[PDB]
């Protein structure tokens, strides 16, 4: 049974800067791959590396890339051409039309019309095979692009080989980083030359240049088929010529396939079905992107044992290493997907953070592939600590404590979304000024009590003593010192303790990050009651997360002097204030739940199932962020959601098809039963788990676990009584105390 039918790559690529569709490219890769290949639409340095709406394409190119804010590192490229031999990336473009474009996650192939050359390129996770294949001409050649900011090429003709070395990247390496690529031909050359910084040399062996390239080429037959093998390596050519043993013997089509077996092997871990065309892709896109970020950063030694170039300290260590994802997305939805279907994946994750810890003094948050300078939180501590009470345990839990207590008292010296910035301020204010000039201050403190919230856990989860563990039961209540009486919802604060004047819950940014108080208040995965208290009770809670969607998308922009994408995005909805295309608000809905009005978020869900995603080019309605927002799709469709991370408990949505299967890694399996389920009925009349009845709003990770059958009656009427009742709510730390 083939999955991979159903994931369409180009999801996400029909996207601009003005407004976001996904922000993605096509990664044509292995579940969670070293090296992704792509199309090359964008020029060099582009972070739209590849957009839907491009008539050319200049290359095929190994990116990192995580997203077009990030940017890329480990980047060359290869290109086919036919004619002059061109190296500029504008010359030796092609025309090309996606009627004529086969993408899938394991295989890819075009044809470039201006050149008369069909591309086809199937990679594993180190390696990919290309062939060409090339009309009749006595001029047929092959670029290959180092990039530039310093790279070098040196051809081989007495094995028709080409090496080299790309360095360009955004920030987060060492002063040693380098990519080692080799690339191996089937044809001998009869034409060979260097590029030296746009020129080009013929019979020059190799460069080391700002921009290093070559070209090669031969007589070609109408037909004729040129295969290259290529590797690379973050650690040596001589490590970069073990990988490309990935490739095996294999043709292109004998890799395709390993590619396609391999994707079903993780993509046929959730079986869906009794539903539409558009949702079995729509799902399975989402479960794709779900499986590619944080990256493998590690490779396999002679007695295939895992090792690593450190993008930390540029040391060559034992061990795992991933990287590529940013935790303030990912802590979310993305890792938790991880910790239910693929435990042993994440197993590696972790080990690989301690490693980041060891060789950096910080566990990260965003990673690409060091430290990098981007978004808020010290959501590490959620995916550290989520992992571990889920069963996904590192061996050394001494080191694994001390580096979340690490961070919360240290900001990195030169990466300041690493560590806690403001730290001081918070652990004596309880709060991170709004006046202090760290911006983003209220975003930063409701993440900082969460976090604290996930370290309480694990400190009392290992029998600390009980000052760490007080110190952060404290610590989560933090976002008590944000709270508006007034407003009802969170809002900046001055260092003297009075609150900011004048006030705009419709401001986006300053006291928040990329969303305003509408989108932020809700950022208390770890205690909902406590927040519906702080607002006066379940009805005006209610009320307030009614309005949410009642108002017009008003904003005011002035923090950032443009009306940036997320802004755009949520405006064209047509759902007020619910921005779901950017992360923060993304659980928000799932709250209905501890209101006792689950029906609520039954029915906001599934309009946002059916009109926020798409499975075309233009299928998201905001950036994807390395899983965070397909993984959305995923859990909800399912039909419930991770809303804090630390906890054993998925909140209950509603299931989006008929009949969905779990299969997980302990030979359990998982039937979601709902045989009524339709467009119209979305509302939940009632569940059962094994023969069990279940009014509760929320299943169990260990229950889950046990395998069996859960059955949802489905409705198109609301049931107004079940999972009101004060046993059917979800965990929030306010009660408990107990
Ligand atoms: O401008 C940016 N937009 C996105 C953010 O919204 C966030 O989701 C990403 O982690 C982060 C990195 O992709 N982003 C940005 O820097
Ligand atoms: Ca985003």
């Amino acid at each position: 049974k083939d999955w991979t039918q159903y994931v369409n790559p180009l999801m996400g690529s029909q996207s601009t800067f003005e407004l976001s569709t996904g922000n993605t490219y096509p990664a044509i890769a292995r579940p969670w791959g070293m090296n992704f290949w792509t199309p090359q639409t964008g020029k060099m340095g582009d972070g739209w590396q590849y957009t839907y709406t491009a008539n050319k394409i200049r290359g095929f190119k190994q990116t990192h890339q995580p997203s077009p804010w990030i940017n890329d590192y480990g980047q060359f490229s290869i290109m086919p051409i036919v004619g002059q031999p061109v190296f500029d990336e504008e010359k030796r473009a092609s025309w090309f039309a996606h009627k004529g474009e086969v993408a899938t996650p394991y295989y890819y192939k075009v044809y470039l019309a201006e050149h008369d050359i069909v591309t086809e390129m199937t990679p594993t996770e180190r390696a990919v095979l290309f062939r060409f294949t090339f009309p009749e001409n006595d001029h047929s050649y092959v670029v290959v692009d180092a990039f530039d900011k310093g790279s070098y090429i040196k051809i081989i003709p007495e094995e028709n080989k080409i090496i080299g070395y790309t360095t360009r990247n955004s920030g987060g390496v060492p002063e040693n980083f380098k990519n080692y690529f080799i690339i191996e031909f089937d044809k001998p050359f009869t034409y060979k030359a260097t590029v030296e910084n746009g020129n080009l040399q013929e019979n020059v062996a190799e460069q080391t240049t700002d921009h290093a390239g070559a070209i090669i080429g031969f007589k070609t037959r109408k037909g004729e088929q040129v295969n290259a093998r290529i590797a690379s390596s973050f650690i040596s050519f001589e490590q970069a010529a073990a990988n490309m043993n990935e490739l095996g013997k294999d043709n292109i089509e004998q890799l395709a396939q390993k590619g396609k077996d391999a994707w079903n092997q993780v993509l046929g871990k959730i079986e869906v079905e009794g539903g539409n065309l558009d949702q079995y892709r729509t799902f399975y896109s989402c479960l794709y992107r779900s499986l590619l970020f944080p990256r493998k950063f590690y490779e396999l030694d002679a007695n295939g044992q895992p090792i690593h170039y450190s993008p930390y300290n540029g040391q060559v260590l034992p061990g795992y290493m991933f990287t590529d994802t940013g935790f303030w997305d990912t802590f979310r939805c993305l890792f938790p997907l991880l910790n239910l279907m693929y435990p042993s994946v994440n197993k590696e994750m972790q080990e690989g953070l301690i490693n980041t810890y060891l060789e950096s003094g910080f566990f990260p948050e965003w990673a690409s592939p060091g430290h990098r300078g981007c978004m808020v939180g010290n959501n590490s501590a959620s995916i550290l600590v989520d992992a571990y009470m889920k069963g996904v345990k590192v061996d050394d839990i001494k080191t694994l404590y001390e580096g979340l207590i690490h961070g919360t008292e240290n900001v990195h010296p030169e990466v300041s979304s690493t560590g806690r910035l403001g730290y001081e301020y918070y652990n004596k204010l309880g709060y991170v000024p709004y006046d202090v000039k760290i911006n983003e201050n209220a975003a930063r403190t409701l993440e900082y009590a969460y976090d604290d919230w996930c370290i309480y856990r694990l400190a009392k989860e290992l029998k600390r003593p009980k000052k760490e563990i007080s110190l952060f039961a404290k610590r989560a209540m933090n976002y008590k010192n944000l709270f508006d009486k007034e407003s009802k919802l969170m809002r900046g604060r001055n260092e003297d303790g009075t609150f900011q004047s004048p006030f705009s819950p419709l401001k986006w940014g300053d006291a928040f990050t990329e969303g305003n108080s509408w989108h932020y208040t809700w950022s208390v995965f770890h205690d909902p009651q406590g927040l519906i208290d702080l607002m006066g009770g379940k009805e005006m809670f209610v009320t307030m997360m009614d309005s949410v969607f009642a108002v017009p998308p008003i904003f005011d922009d002035s923090y950032y002097g443009q009306v940036i994408h997320e802004i755009r995005e949520m405006t064209v909805m047509n759902m007020g204030n619910y921005a779901h295309g950017n992360q923060p608000i993304q659980h928000m809905i799932y709250l209905y739940d501890y209101a006792g009005q689950p029906w609520k978020a039954q029915y906001w869900l599934r309009q946002v199932m059916d009109r926020m995603y798409t499975p075309g080019p233009d299928g998201y309605c905001g950036d994807e962020d390395n899983g965070q927002t397909s993984a959305w799709y995923v859990f909800s469709a399912l039909g419930f959601y991770p809303v804090c991370p630390g906890t054993d408990e998925y909140v209950m949505g509603t299931p989006l098809f008929k009949k969905a299967t779990l299969h997980f890694e302990n030979g359990n399996s998982l039937v979601i039963d709902a045989p009524n389920n339709s467009t119209e009925n979305f509302y939940i009349d009632s569940m059962s788990f094994n023969g069990a009845d279940h009014t509760k709003n929320y299943l169990r990770h260990e229950d889950l676990f046990k395998g069996g059958t859960i059955k949802v009656d489905m409705s198109n009427r609301p049931n107004l009584n079940r999972g009101t009742k004060e046993e059917d709510m979800p965990y929030s730390f306010s009660k408990e105390l107990e």
